């Protein structure tokens, strides 16, 4: 028993991280295969982060202006391309440490683990979700860009997101590894919008069948409500309308506590609107939104 | 910016996890060196967890009888011994992947990160502290002992805990990695108190410099306190008497706010007092106790 914001083990990230130089910066690369993946803002100087013109900047640099270190080794680079908002730098030497990997592009409201990073070596890990509006509430400073986010599944790890970004806000963007940004966000030092943000309905619900599994029930109520009742309420509190996809993910929770997902909706709606009277759940006085069904399924069953 | 409940990168603790069986009990070792340190639970059955005769159950165990295995290879084990809890597996094979260790006896009140383990593979990482009262608040299944704590400081481990129990009131107890519990804690199924617990006032401080730094100011008040009025009402919200040991060890973030730190406590006692408002501190709606001082510097200056 217990629930805690678990991240996954970080041990085949570290084995890709690598340190990446062009010019004035470093930041953090991925190195898989032959290949390191990195934010094109490492060809940037301070009069280019405005409106920077990538195509040109990138023309002015060759193979011998991109210093790729791995630990106390430097690896040489035999090619270079942007692809979206990532450089791929091919180097001559395949990361002997190469995990099983895939690339995805995660969808908003699922959760991943980031292994912050500077000069390519980790400094911690985290799980977060990606909200609603594309952005990442993370922990990152100045040199922190590259560091990049994930799942794992068995033995193999899918690269959802690399840092590129902190926004004049204090949230933060970035792309898939791909280079395509999630959500409407340019590389460039400009404010710009996130938009109106939710909170993450399904993972609310899949968050309170953990707590009852680990034995906090005292939200549990005498009533039910509908999915049509349910999102007038989730309207109201900016919360994500709850769909029957939704119910069907917490299928796996309803049939293991005995409690119908419209059921929780209720105890949900009451914790809306009277909020938590100064009692916590599992240890939060807040309604957590980041443990996907997925994930509270995973934490309870003991997934290695 | 931002702040999070950030572990220390997992890696190296993964590349010493091992799976241990003794008859028909299976749980995690830690492989350093030649040795595996594990639960001494692992050679208890059904009728022995009540009350057992560690010594006696030992006696009825050969080498052979402990079952080692590394991944897919298994060690071959030539001596045991049994530390006080812990169990000393010598093997004849020397762990390629030992990093930089030490054992060390956390403190109350410290913080480690924890890599929930089973059958020997490593499930997840998350931050925690050494409660007052010499338990952990963890997320740990049947099957997880020999799950470590440990803290990293540049390329080495510290390892401080390794589980062993879970309380009947879902608690967590373990032991440094000579095998001495936290606390009064006795490895038997049996009812036991863990004693009252507090809040560790040093570090519910160190993470209300550390939303200073990250922005989240409104907390912030025209009051300042004594360490004896502070202290009366730390005694009536069960929060830890602060000393000048505490405030000392708070000055690099005083020094970096430019709050004096009884300024700080004034802060902290009107939001002990008052509530919190329905307001929130680093996306949290209670006042966090489990970042040190040391780990607020760390994540704030990204130490890697
Ligand atoms: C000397 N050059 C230099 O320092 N180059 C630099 C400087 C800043 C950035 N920017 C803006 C930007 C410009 C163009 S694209 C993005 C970032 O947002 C980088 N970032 N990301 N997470 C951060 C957390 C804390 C502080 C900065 C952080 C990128 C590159
Ligand atoms: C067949 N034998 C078997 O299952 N052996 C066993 C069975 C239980 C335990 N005990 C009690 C105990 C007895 C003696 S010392 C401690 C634990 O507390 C083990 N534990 N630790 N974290 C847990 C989380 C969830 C559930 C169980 C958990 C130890 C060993």
């Amino acid at each position: 028993s217990g629930f805690r914001k678990m991240a996954f083990p970080s041990g085949k990230v570290e084995g890709c991280m690598v340190q990446v130089t062009c010019g004035t910066t470093t930041l953090n690369g991925l190195w898989l295969d032959d290949v390191v993946y990195c934010p094109r803002h490492v060809i940037c100087t301070s009069e280019d982060m405005l409106n920077p013109n990538y195509e040109d900047l990138l023309i002015r640099k060759s193979n011998h202006n991109f210093l790729v270190q791995a630990g106390n080794v430097q690896l040489r680079v035999i090619g270079h391309s942007m692809q979206n908002c990532v450089l791929k730098l091919k180097v001559d030497t395949a990361n002997p440490k190469t995990p099983k990997y895939k690339f995805v592009r995660i969808q908003p409201g699922q959760t991943f683990s980031v292994l912050a990073c500077y000069n390519g070596s980790p400094s911690g890990v985290y799980q977060c979700a990606m909200r609603p509006n594309f952005t990442i509430k993370g922990s990152f400073l100045n040199g922190s860009c590259g560091s990049v986010g994930f799942n794992i599944d068995y033995d193999c790890v899918s690269f959802c997101y690399m840092h590129h970004m902190e926004l004049p806000t204090g949230v933060h963007a970035g792309t898939d590894l791909e280079g395509n940004f999630y959500g409407p966000f340019v590389d460039r030092q400009t404010a710009q919008a996130a938009g109106t943000d939710t909170t993450i309905t399904v993972n609310v619900l899949a968050w309170l069948y953990a707590a009852v599994i680990n034995g906090d029930r005292w939200f549990l109520n005498r009533f039910t409500t509908t999915l049509n009742d349910f999102n007038l309420v989730a309207m109201k509190y900016n919360y994500e309308p709850l769909t029957q996809d939704h119910v069907d993910i917490l299928g796996p929770l309803s049939a293991q506590t005995g409690i119908a997902v419209l059921d929780m909706c209720a105890s949900l709606k009451e914790l809306l609107q009277n909020g938590m009277n100064g009692r916590t759940i599992l240890g939060s006085a807040l309604l957590e939104d980041e443990f996907t069904p997925f994930d509270v399924v995973r934490q309870c069953s003991g997934v290695t």
